[PDB]
């Protein structure tokens, strides 16, 4: 189609135009986040049986629960957790399905068995969530006058922050973690014994009081609630403010301990809204808090703690500057070689089209932008470049060497190289696309945007071979003689360049005279890459300083909240004094309970990498410093978090084993076959690290309940609560407290502070008639070693165990051997596996198949490119020699075989199987005209130098920065700079002496004749 | 392309390459299913209401909801099932609604009148599940020996194999045939009567102690002050053994609250469900139905149960083993497997033809390569388009084969001619052939396509069977052509070797079958020459061969799709409603022992308790495999004897009903495998009057002789307490609720206080009244009902005994009230002819009284419409691309009139067989059409080329047919031979492949003698008429 475009130069630009329009729209609207979304969609279910033993939780809500959830569409697994007064059922539905779909069945798979759950779960409500757990930016306003409660301050920001934010660009939720004003009944624990708490009584005396109209503008406006209404609502001395409640309440409703820097604040978290442009959406919420904070009482200043929209924007930055200073080093190659400005505009035009109608594409399948597009948008910008590189020089070759004129040259030029130009687009195009047939979105990202930058080359099938040569047909013009070569640095290069190629083709020539010794060390050099390629670690993702660290405070499964707040109050001084934080706001609650007592969260947000330079103010010294030294204690299991990476499912050769069936063995036999096996398994050489990641069994005390006595007594066994509920009980809750506000109301004995432990089992209990007799008579308390959490996978009680594949061990037979070593374990226990060892069960092949399959194609379209059987197999041959590369540099870095690595190194392939193409097609054509073999083959060599050279120091430059990368996003950019620097080095050197001799070996076996 | 690809062989091979290579990923890719889906969405609200008769539950549950989902987007048709205590409404959705958004909406909907269902259908809970209404598999625990029993396997499969079953995806309802092994309690109403205690106040006891203890929130979390030991008190009192629930306390007295359960009830940790038997060959094991969710392919489906179930039989307890007595999917499988080798044969044969013709390998080769290209780009393109793997689509290949040989013929003949005559090179003879020829290629091709374009646009179902078959067609033609155009020219031009040296015609049999047809050709040329000599004559001749064409096609009787061999059927053992659980299952071992004494059946399910009529003691079914097609090779052997040796063996026994049926064609549009009918009743004519209109009716199909088998599917009416309750009383008394009333009514039904941990897993606590009390005539009398105020008021204060005749269940078919008439055709009257029996004698019911079909029925229905002018479209699409072929509009005409002679072929073979006009008939007759005209064509063309050359018009047609009887005969030959097997086919399978290898073959042959001996006369008859020009 060249001849074509070549005619009509306006057409080209026409289309070139539309592309850059559509590539700005697209751009426009294109989503933006750091990683793209790859978990299999996740319905979490939540609920809460307040004050009830893990076991009750277990057998009521978690059982039902997951048995009714067994049937949903696309359920592939089901894990449940049930710990003391929350049960959590993790639903992980297999990749295809809807979340919302399967969100709104999984509720009305809960409808289906709401009434068989116990009434109080019933009244607190089973939520239904799509696993969105994204906290990406945090919002916190602290006391800034030293004037502001810490509810106060909640209660600004729920009035104005909450709203505007809701309000803000793609928001998905704001929830929040500010301590409120609930009350909390606070009753002396003698209570009972004096006269009687019954404090069940006078709470349902309470809901019962307040009352509306049932009849039609006539209301009643009357209602008693609050703490002050307490006195006036009848409280069934009895307690009332008339009667005797004395001690009223305190904190309010006591909450997250919200402290920025050990400063009160209040917990206003936010999610982005999927689809969003989180850095977009980050400048909208700072400027909407600009605004409030204006309005703010001069107290309530706002702090971002933690906003993860820094680290993406920083990192797409950096790929941008690459994107951009590679342009402005192909501008410079291109001028030190071809010396001609225009010549020199004419990729520096073209390229950004073809990366603009790659966004095009990107944005018409839904795609979004992320750091994965971007840096592979970094690999192909120099194929980008090779192939408009190639074009151009081609043209200029024959503007040189021969008098053609710009059209002309141009003509012939396209005649010379279309064909290839067509063939190399099908070969990368066939060796990019086969990355998506992976089960991995990752590599599916870098197949799309990578498949469609060859396919902007295919643009440039639509630019290259119709924008190029129209662009070249009229921005070049004829050579000023010899003006372009002057005594300066450009006519000396020029001059030593094609004295360069001169005793480039003698060498060349030599490396044919002696066929046999160089293919023997072509051989080596297959060997090298072989066992290069065995001496390397495989991982998915390189780790990076995102700016910020988490940690969590797991302690005893009940802490005092002030034994709790004193352990957080540690951490943050041991933060604050010995490591470079910048805001370190602390959260209660939240870590993996979520609102637990002894968990507490510490988002530490670092400085700016700059000052952090030294490796150890690097994020994972920083973390190293942590969770030992100063943590470590063994109560406080204080550990951070070292930077979870944002796909929170890489994993190289964990082991999800479950020891889910059951078959009724009690969880003590299961217990000790858990301890069997993982002492067999460390005993296996196969295995490696095998841990049981669920928490020890913890200390407890157990109540055996006088039902029986109960039953004889006039005592209930809700009387029986009830008498807890005076001594050790809680969570109930009121209601408007504060007008329509809804607040809780919490029986707490001797007010705050009961101070109590021998209640167990001491308490008397008075009977239906009212006689006051101890229910410790006949109900039992006793020391226990019950554990802390309930854990059912798939309708089976489980015990979750972690383990990595051995040192060379792989992972698929480790797994087999985890199975041999349960083999023989006692009847009805079974194992099931669960995340990467569930996928890799059900497909581990696809990589070769899909290779080999790669590997036909390309063959196939090759043999129709060169119109023969034995040529292809050349091009074939070439491709470990870029390998070499990359395995040289990523060993001598010691970088791992990691994502990026892997497909850098399909890059390198392309790039060198491109240029082999190219080399091979000439000779072949020169071979066609009549020259012999080794002629044909040292006049393509030696033509198909200048291009090759220019394109692999231009794309090698390019390169340098992300190879020489320093902090803020280094580890992905060193690891594609190594992998492809090293690629280019060696591919280009490696093919330039080596191409020829591929040919030459095939055309002297198979008889390569003329046509 | 032609001087392209000849030019390039290497590329020509690397594109053949690339395309057989995507054929096999699509293939590895492909789903398989026996026909093309045609499942409508469809969804299941089932709900429960424990001691609540067939007419309670209708207006208490059934109508409501049904009146709340009436209304909603597509739902097709509502069908409803108000059996006693349970409510069944199936909705079908239109095709294409999505399954899951249309679930949702009927979720929607049953929150809108959830609030006005009784509050003990709220506790069972209303199960809306997407799924079909046909037991498409069946898993079995079976036991080694008595270690364990029925509870046991029953207690076995509920804890491992019940969830495992519903995790796999593709199924969608597993319904379970076993037992539990869920708290069984026992209250006697007598004592309860003794002791002035009502039931309900022993059931709310019994669930007061079963909820489980609480506790607080001091001690370990927030501030639990002075607690360094953890001291979260764990409440242990939970009751599990069935002493604690009768420990559990009740109304206490004076002395004591001595009176428990033990005293007034027995409690066992038994089996819960008592109402479902199941022995697998005469073997007590525990049975669990599983339906496919509509959508579902159904074969991977069964597989990755078979994968599951091994797992679990990996850790089933030792003694305990699965089986699978009824998988439908098999003979999928079988047949699918089956037509792929019929396939293989059919190139086999091709190959034969062509090298009896050619006698050169090379040249035989060619097409013989250019074939499986062809079928696997249609592969790739049916992937694409979303055509799964089935019986029609792989008909359409087998078909092609003869269809996609024809144009390589061509093109190698031509490059001989010109490689011989003119002794060309290979190269220059094959360019100068492919110049010459490109355009007729492209041409008959287009004809071909256009003759299967109309009938992809059939609608509904049928419309996506004709629509499969024929775009797998046209791909394959379309193929075909671009290899004739691209890879034959290059392997003409490389692999055709220049004509041997004196080819003496190859001395030989090839030899003497050159002579042989040289002589023949004489005699062809003798022949038509006296054909052309009194064209009056045999114009007419062809004139009577169109009205007999019009006799034949009105003779034909007209079918939906042909019965098969499936393998498996069903024998519903139907007993008086009320017989004893026990005696059901002593006939239906009878009947199991009848079939393992004589007929041919591998497997035999049989369970108690349930069946497609309905779900009682009475009812029973017994799922029955048979053995393998080849040791059932014989006819004796083969389904339909068995299930009529059966009937005939059980005949004759009111007391115990015996009826056998196959397994339904087509599951998935329906569960019944003779035609389903509905009489509904619009108007308000009454429930009586209804069953009299539907006596009278099934009367007059008993003595219709197209009728056979037609009965009501619901069991006749019973003598049962119609208890009723006002509930106005209930006002009156205090009481005001019936939740009391519906405690007593599930106490005579099934209670369930609630649930119990039970070893692993969480088990049910029930409470029914002691058999022999419960089905005390008065113990509902006896009773009383709890007040409000705790008082014993007499139940029967509002309690109407009423013995009557009651029907089981009642059907709401479409909002009206329906009885399921399901009939089978008798032998000699094809289904359509059946149904129009049925429709012809619903005439004369009273008014009020309306007739419908459901299923299959309905879809034969529409197919019957659109039939004929889908043909005429054909016809008229085929005349205006010849008349475009031949840049005219006469010459067209001739073509146009060789269609009557493959249309009386294909009428006179499925005539001779007894076969009717059903869908693949239709699709074989389409088929022949296109070949006819193809070969209408392929002998009209030269014979215009030499009429204006300037050969007489007369020697013209001659010539041309002299010319042509050699390609003529070759391709009709190829095709014939392709399409053998197909019509000889024997055994699983076998019944599709007769009918259309029947049809096609009749009108290939006839679609060629009369041909060569009338398209000659009907282009001179036209060139004479519309006065060609030489031009």
């Amino acid at each position: 189609m060249a001849r074509f475009f070549i005619d009509r130069p306006v057409f080209a630009w026409v289309i070139s135009l539309l592309i850059v329009l559509a590539g700005v729209l697209a751009i426009r609207f294109l989503p933006v986040a750091q990683y793209p979304d790859i978990a299999p969609p996740v319905v979490n279910v939540s609920a809460s049986y307040p004050g009830a033993s893990a076991k009750v939780v277990e057998e009521a809500v978690t059982a039902i629960i997951e048995r009714e959830m067994n049937g949903a569409p696309g359920l592939l697994y089901t894990k449940a957790t049930s710990s003391t007064g929350q049960a959590s059922l993790t639903l992980t539905f297999r990749q295809g399905v809807n979340a919302d779909l399967a969100a709104v069945e999984v509720q009305n798979r809960l409808k289906i068995v709401e009434s068989r759950l116990p009434e109080s779960v019933r009244r607190d409500g089973i939520y239904v969530e799509k696993a969105a757990d994204s906290i990406q930016l945090i919002v916190t306003l602290t006391s800034s006058s030293g004037r502001y409660d810490a509810m106060e301050l909640g209660e600004i920001a729920s009035s104005n922050v909450l709203q505007a934010l809701r309000r803000v660009e793609g928001v998905g939720k704001v929830e929040t973690w500010g301590a409120e004003y609930a009350m909390r009944i606070w009753p002396d624990p003698a209570k009972l014994t004096s006269m009687n708490l019954s404090a069940s009584d006078l709470v349902n005396a309470v809901r019962r009081h307040n009352a509306r109209l049932t009849v039609a503008t006539v209301k009643v406006d009357d209602t008693l609630v609050t703490p002050e209404q307490f006195g006036e609502i009848p409280l069934r001395g009895a307690i009332r403010l008339r009667d005797v409640a004395r001690v009223e309440f305190g904190q309010s409703e006591y909450g997250f301990v919200s402290r920025v820097n050990q400063m009160t604040a209040t917990g206003l978290a936010v999610k982005m809204a999927p689809g969003s442009n989180a850095v977009a959406t980050a400048k909208r919420i700072r400027a909407t808090l600009d605004e409030l904070s204006r309005y703010f009482p001069e107290g309530v200043s706002y702090n971002i703690p933690y906003d993860t929209s820094a680290f993406v924007e920083i990192s797409i930055r950096k790929v941008v500057s690459t994107l951009l200073e590679a342009m402005l080093l192909v501008f410079a190659v291109m001028y030190l070689f071809m010396q001609n400005f225009r010549a020199t505009l004419i990729p520096t035009l073209v390229v950004p089209v073809a990366l603009l109608g790659t966004f095009t594409v990107m944005l018409g399948l839904g795609f979004s932008i992320n750091v994965l597009t971007m840096f592979g948008m970094v690999l192909a910008i120099g194929i980008l470049v090779d192939d408009a590189i190639i074009v151009v020089e081609n043209v200029e070759r024959l503007m040189a060497e021969e008098g053609l004129s710009p059209h002309d040259a141009t003509v012939k030029a396209m005649r010379q190289i279309s064909g290839a130009i067509v063939g190399i687009t099908v070969v990368l195009v066939s060796v990019f696309v086969p990355m998506a047939f992976f089960s991995g979105a990752v590599g599916n990202i870098y197949r799309q945007f990578a498949v469609t930058l060859a396919v902007s080359i295919g643009f440039s099938a639509f630019l290259a071979l119709s924008l190029t040569p129209a662009l070249c047909a009229t921005l070049l013009r004829p050579i000023d003689a010899d003006h372009h070569e002057k005594r300066g640095f450009f006519g000396w290069f020029n001059r030593a360049f094609l004295r360069l190629t001169g005793r480039y083709r003698n060498a060349v020539a030599g490396i044919l005279a002696r066929p046999i010794r160089w293919m023997l060390v072509y051989a080596l050099v297959i060997g090298v890459v072989a066992l290069l390629f065995v001496r390397l670690p495989q991982a998915f993702l390189p780790e990076e300083d995102q700016g910020d660290f988490m940690i969590m405070v797991m302690q005893p499964e009940g802490t005092p909240m002030a034994e709790t707040m004193a352990n957080v109050g540690d951490v943050e001084r041991y933060l604050a004094e010995h490591e470079p934080v910048a805001y370190a706001y602390a959260v209660g609650g939240f870590s993996l309970y979520g609102d637990g007592t002894s968990s507490a969260m510490i988002f530490a947000t670092l400085k700016d990498w700059s000052e952090r330079r030294e490796a150890s103010q690097h994020v994972g010294a920083i973390v190293e410093r942590i969770n030992q030294r100063f943590a470590g204690l063994p109560n406080r299991t204080v550990y951070a978090m070292n930077s979870p990476p944002l796909p929170d499912l890489g994993s190289t050769s964990g082991f999800d084993f479950r020891l889910q069936d059951r078959g009724g063995v009690g969880y003590e036999a299961l217990v000790k076959a858990r301890d069997q096996l993982l002492a067999r398994a460390a005993e296996d050489p196969r295995l490696a690290n095998v841990m049981f990641a669920g928490q020890g069994e913890a200390p407890q005390i157990r109540l055996d309940i006088d039902r029986r006595k109960a039953e004889t007594l006039g005592v209930s066994m809700d009387e029986i609560n009830t008498t807890l509920a005076v001594m050790f009980g809680s969570d109930y809750i009121g209601d408007f407290m504060h007008g329509s506000q809804v607040r809780k109301v919490v029986v707490q004995a001797d007010g705050a502070k009961r101070l109590g432990i021998d209640d167990i089992g001491r308490l008397h209990v008075r009977n239906e008639q009212g006689e006051m007799v101890p229910l410790a008579t006949f109900a039992k308390a006793a020391w226990t070693l019950g554990p802390p959490q309930l854990t059912r996978y798939n309708g089976y009680p489980s015990f979750n165990l972690e383990g990595q594949a051995a040192p060379g061990y792989s992972s698929g037979e480790a797994m087999q051997a985890m199975e041999q070593l349960m083999q023989g374990l006692p009847e009805g226990i079974a194992h099931e596996w669960s995340g990467q060892s569930f996928e890799e069960r059900l497909s581990g092949a696809q990589a070769p198949a899909l290779f080999a399959l790669s590997v036909l194609i390309v063959f196939l379209a090759l043999a129709a490119l060169y119109e023969s059987w034995s040529i292809p197999l050349a091009v074939i041959l070439v491709v470990p020699l870029g390998v070499l590369g990359a395995l040289l540099g990523v060993s001598l870095r010691g970088l791992p075989n990691d994502i990026y690595f892997k497909v850098g190194l399909i890059t390198i392939i392309g790039l060198s199987a491109k240029n082999a193409i190219l080399i091979i097609e000439v000779a072949k054509d020169h071979y066609q005209e009549g020259m012999s073999l080794l002629q044909a083959t040292l006049e393509a060599a030696r033509l198909r130098l200048r291009p090759i050279v220019m394109t692999s120091l231009a794309f090698g430059f390019g390169v340098v920065p992300l190879a020489l990368s320093s902090g803020a996003g280094s580890g992905a950019q060193v690891a594609i700079g190594t992998g492809v620097l090293g690629g280019i080095v060696t591919a280009t050197v490696l093919a330039v002496f080596l191409v020829p001799l591929f040919f030459l070996v095939v055309g002297r076996l198979f008889r390569l004749r003329k046509a």
